[PDB]
């Protein structure tokens, strides 16, 4: 059984709509982790120099709850920017309890990322007593919400058409049914090169620009059924992915917060 939260701390997502400024600008891609100023998150920039010019504004650790960034481009191929939880330390999820993030962001409108995109919760994972080698390294993602694309509205969610895989299951989280998903990337761009790897998806069957991500629960969801993440959790962050396009994403809130099973806030900021 899990309580959620009820601290003072916590910012109502669905009031934080205020426009920040004056934030930190990245232009290129970062190397991997980055530390931040006053801040216990990350940040990444995948900024791929085939690609046009894309950044990540990062707000600060003072404002927008710790981990609020704007980002932009402009015909990326395959741009991510994401900021967050960094671990990478040899634990399996359940070490770091449960976790939240609450968020409101704005954004340009539909096919303004490509054939393809991801807003949401994401990282990896690796999982060194996989059953299958293709298992050992994970990347997952929490799809809040998405930039459409010519075939499919932004408003509608988005499926196995845009991510490949198959349909593992579904289940009702923070509000709204999410559809499960499974792919193989087979040789593909991953945090070990070029290689074969497993994706889980969860994909909000209503999108969103505004709420809370019980992230945890879809770490045990994953895990029912059958869908092991392993002893070494690489990360958890908040990315915008585009496929291509010109657009932006300008969160006005994002907040990470973890609390123990009985609602007591183990982390949050500010």
């Amino acid at each position: 059984q899990v309580v959620k939260p009820t601290d003072e701390r916590i910012i109502d997502p669905s009031t934080a709509n205020t426009q920040l400024t004056g934030g930190v600008t990245y232009n290129t891609t970062s190397g991997g982790n980055k530390p931040l100023a006053g801040s216990p998150y990350g940040y990444e920039t995948w900024i791929d120099t085939g690609g046009g010019v894309c950044s990540l504004t990062w707000y600060g650790a003072d404002q927008g709850g710790g981990a609020a960034f704007k980002a932009t481009w402009t015909n990326p191929h395959d741009f991510l920017g994401r900021l967050g939880y960094f671990w990478n330390e040899n634990k399996p999820y359940s070490h770091y309890e449960n976790i939240y993030c609450g968020f409101n962001y704005t954004r340009s409108g539909r096919k303004t990322a490509g054939d393809y995109s991801y807003i949401g919760i994401y990282g990896w994972s690796r999982n060194p007593s996989a059953s299958n080698s293709n298992e050992r390294l994970i990347e997952y993602y929490i799809v809040e919400d998405w930039f459409g694309n010519q075939w499919q509205a932004d408003t509608s969610p988005m499926g196995i058409n845009t991510t490949g895989g198959t349909v593992m299951g579904s289940f009702t989280v923070d509000g709204s049914s999410y559809q499960i998903i499974k792919n193989t990337r087979v040789n593909q761009p991953s945090i070990e090169g070029d290689k074969t790897f497993v994706q889980y998806f969860s994909i909000r069957q209503s999108p969103r620009k505004s709420g809370t991500i019980s992230i945890t629960e879809h770490f045990k969801k994953w895990e029912k059924l059958g869908m092991k993440l392993g002893d070494n959790m690489y990360e958890c962050k908040f990315l915008i992915e585009a496929g291509a396009g010109e657009g932006f994403f300008d969160a006005r809130l994002i907040q990470f917060y973890r609390a123990d099973n009985e609602g007591n806030i183990l982390q949050i900021t500010p």
